[PDB]
């Protein structure tokens, strides 16, 4: 009702109010409707922009004040904008109404009760719609163009070099932006946050900088470890007494081996180092992400481990000198999937297949067994009761014997228990092809459990799940070698506004036709690359 | 084959399917199968019976036939010739049976999309 | 279709097939059905508040229209 | 056949003419003591709203559910579940009463065999 708003406003209604009440409720869903406690913000957040234009207008009026939660306007805002495109988007065209008819840059600088920035708390909650639009922020004016994130440059028809502004975005402060987005747990369109300009080619930028060398130099590493490991059972000297040494000191020549033998034993101390860490940082990740990722750092710290733990096992001799070793060396060869990032091409092939074992094998496999102890049972019944084999039989579990040979003809069979029975010998051969096909039908249903938009979502969902695992390494690659960072790229701290023409580090990316504006928004006077 | 556009169609997949998704397979299926070769090959001597009837050839490497087979055609007798409670060997193998059967059937996805 | 109608069919037969046998689980236990709920049969019209038993959901965005068809002064979950 | 128009529109299952009987708001207050709706909060965006349920639940004889869920002859079944008041009706149950007395049937029924 704004009609009887501008009588309570003219009565001196104080417009500073708070309110603290039990309606906040912290599970948001029900019961709710967070405000940020001021009647500026229910103006703002429920689409009331004549009143929010009204309580501007009046001098009394504070803005900067804050939240029991800490939260300033601009905070709240974000937390109540969801994720669906053009709900008439509003918080996008009111986030902007608020900074233009006031405030300088002394709004986006405060911190919350959790110590956040607003670009922070949209990526921290999450809320992708309202982001694209922080980042982005071209403001066409120059009495008040200090507030923009975007700056055009060239002013040249269709090409035009635009430059993005870059201040918390990069990882050079703590918690900064790409930290608080990739290493995140609880948030669901995390992909469709890193389509977005100011982040897409910044991972990129590293890529061709920093990561991919730094990437295939551990995987060039950790390969030859496998096969350093691999050549203790090869052992081209073919056989010798028995070896009684799996990974021995060899005083002896060819020092081959001897750096060899050591150079296992080196990397399963780093491994040992770095995926102790683990321990100290994933506290909630792993149960959180109890089906999707950062699972690795525990499988490769398992295998490794368990190296030195034949070696330690071989001088206290509990029989386990080759147990331990080769059932825990299998993993070597099995992690090497971990290395599967790094082609757009290997990477779709490599996330669809944890994606069936979550999924379907093993909706596979409970109904695979249930027919497989099934038939098994009227057969393993019929094998000695009646059905000759009759003394022929005192080998090895009488029911289990044949499970197997009920089992195996899934694989690879043909046997002779069809030609050594009785009880006309043709049912033995019933109740075979009640099981042939039975378990078919269990196969073939299987290609429909990857199928139901799988060629929609699943190559679209790969792509999601792939791009973000690329992600995680490149931000831990910037974090493994804090030795000397000359290398990263800011373009230089160009001018921004004001006569301080040394302000901030930027960036730069390119544009191209459709709906030819005329221009005064640029910087410069139409240069090129210009180094003179 | 080229000349008909029946037959130019089917002509041209195959080598599709060659650069695309075939050694997308090789490179996983040569994964697992030097992945469970391993465990298999220093079980064939150190443990596990068929004492002194393996003086033929290659004790990796055989192993690794005999895990290879299984993809093309098999049936044989290092399952009724070992020890170490031989239905370990029927653990060890449907391990690798099922592995490859998801490493194979996800190759048809790749055939989609 | 089978990409599109199969995997919805057996949406639709699941459904159902659940909740034949959540009804059949009423009918097993007629001994001390106490855990029925119901809102507790609060006030639809008139004097007569205790009217009719009820039930409770809850609403988002997208028009907001103005309100006279409420019953109480904006309250919460309202224990006392 | 001793029937409510409510249990008329269900045993035959013409379903769109259910989903009124079942919502029916009547924004007034000469004649609201005919609706199947209430809105209890004014709050903007958040609103608890209240569904009526008379003779809904299985608490009568004859009632809406056990017309649905029992019967044959329809085909668009699936498509009333969608409906409010009985989609979260049913989803109640399985909280408190049936999931909990399903599994005992499951662990009973796995020790049988």
């Amino acid at each position: 009702q704004g009609d009887i708003t501008a009588v309570l406003i003219a009565a001196g209604a104080d417009v500073n109010a708070h309110a603290k009440g039990v309606f906040f409720n912290p599970k948001y869903q029900h019961e709710g409707f967070y405000f940020g406690e001021t009647p500026l913000a229910l103006a703002a957040c429920t689409n009331q922009p004549e009143i929010v234009q009204l309580l501007m207008e009046n001098e009394q009026t504070d803005i900067t004040s804050q939240d029991s939660r800490g939260n300033n306007i601009l905070h709240a805002l974000v937390t109540v904008a969801e994720d669906f495109k053009t709900q008439n988007d509003f918080v996008k065209r009111m986030y902007d109404m608020i900074l233009l008819r006031s405030g300088n840059w002394e709004l986006e600088t405060m911190r919350n009760n959790d110590g956040l920035t607003p670009l922070q708390l949209a990526a921290k909650m999450g809320k992708a719609e309202i982001l694209k639009y922080i980042l982005s922020r071209e403001i066409k004016e120059k009495p008040l163009r200090s507030l923009s994130r975007k700056f055009t440059d060239w002013a040249y028809g269709p090409v035009s070099s635009s430059l993005y502004d870059l201040t918390n975005v990069d990882t050079t402060t703590d918690n900064s932006v790409l930290e608080i987005i990739v290493y995140n747990t609880n948030i669901d369109n995390r992909h469709e946050m890193l389509t977005l300009e100011p982040l897409h080619t910044l991972l990129h930028t590293k890529w061709k900088k920093f990561a991919k060398y730094m990437f295939f130099l551990s995987f060039c590493f950790y390969f030859f470890y496998n096969i350093t490991l691999t050549l203790v059972s090869y052992y081209r000297p073919r056989e010798d007494e028995d070896l009684p040494h799996p990974l021995a000191l060899t005083h002896k020549m060819s020092w081959l081996q001897l750096l060899g033998r050591m150079f296992v034993l080196i990397w399963a101390t780093c491994i040992s180092v770095k995926e102790g860490i683990a321990i100290f940082l994933l506290r909630p990740s792993d149960l959180q992400s109890i089906l999707s990722d950062a699972w690795f750092h525990f499988v490769f710290f398992v295998q490794a481990v368990l190296v030195i733990l034949s070696v330690f096992l071989y001088l206290f001799a509990y029989k386990e000198y080759l147990a331990c070793l080769v059932l825990a060396m299998a993993l070597g060869w099995a992690n090497m999937l971990y290395y599967t990032r790094g082609f757009q091409s290997m990477g779709m092939y490599s996330v669809m297949i944890q994606k069936v074992i979550l999924h379907d094998v093993l909706k596979f496999l409970f109904v695979y067994i249930l027919f497989l102890l099934g038939f098994g049972v009227a057969l393993a019944s019929l094998i000695e009761k009646c059905s000759k084999d009759k003394k022929d039989c005192s080998s090895y579990g009488s029911f289990s014997d044949a499970v197997l040979e009920l089992f195996k003809l899934t694989i690879g069979l043909g046997d002779l228990n069809i030609q050594q029975n009785s009880t006309y010998p043709i049912l033995f051969l019933f109740l075979l092809i009640t099981y042939v096909i039975l378990t078919f039908v269990l196969l073939l249903n299987m290609l429909i459990a990857l199928m139901g938009e799988t060629v929609e979502n699943v190559s679209k969902e790969s792509e999601r799940i792939w791009r973000l695992q690329r992600a995680r390494t490149i931000l831990e690659f910037e974090k493994m070698l804090p030795e000397w960072l000359r290398s990263r790229f800011r373009m230089g701290e160009l001018c921004k506004v004001a006569d301080e023409d040394f302000r901030l580090c930027l960036r730069i990316n390119e544009v191209k036709w459709t709906e030819w504006k005329t221009h005064v928004s640029f910087l410069n006077e139409d240069p090129g690359p210009i180094r003179r």
